[PDB]
């Protein structure tokens, strides 16, 4: 399980935690508003698929940070939505190929205002995600943290 950002920046492997800088494009929707689609920003593969299959889950306690710290919403993880901040462990995503594919994650916000918005500055913290990596033929089982930072200035709609 080895990942990088769309800008080309490596993300640590093997249990190291990371500061991960991403571009975001928030959008207002009926119901949940999109904060960031990480599936356009973080790409991952498996460098040893013949010998091991990787499984990755999002752990409880994953949450917004910075100016979004007080907000709730949902996380779409591999085609299903779950409460955010997370209070349970998601099902597993499988990595079994050397070909980069998205980390299939998008973060949404529950409307709490009438037409409000929150400015996110480039360089500021968006979210703190806790990941857990396991595999099929081993007992290796470790957790690590991705601090998600904004690359660009945006307005997140809260209405």
């Amino acid at each position: 399980f080895a990942c990088k950002t769309a800008n080309g920046t490596a993300i640590p492997i093997g249990g190291g935690s990371a500061n991960v800088y991403v571009n975001l494009a928030p959008v207002v929707n009926v119901g949940q508003n999109l904060v960031v689609d990480l599936s356009t920003q973080i790409f991952c593969h498996n460098d040893y698929p013949e010998t091991i299959t990787d499984y990755v889950t999002l752990q409880p306690g994953s949450a917004y940070g910075g100016v979004l710290s007080n907000f709730s919403g949902t996380v779409k993880y591999s085609g299903s939505s779950y409460p955010f901040p997370t209070t349970s462990e998601t099902p597993r995503v499988v990595y079994n190929s050397r070909t980069d594919k998205p980390w299939p994650v998008a973060l949404y916000l529950t409307p709490v205002s009438s037409a409000g918005g929150v400015a996110i500055k480039a360089g500021s913290l968006i979210a703190v995600l806790i990941l857990r990596q396991t595999n099929n033929y081993n007992s290796d089982d470790f957790q690590f943290v991705w601090n998600i930072y904004a690359n660009n200035d945006v307005v997140v709609p809260t209405g």
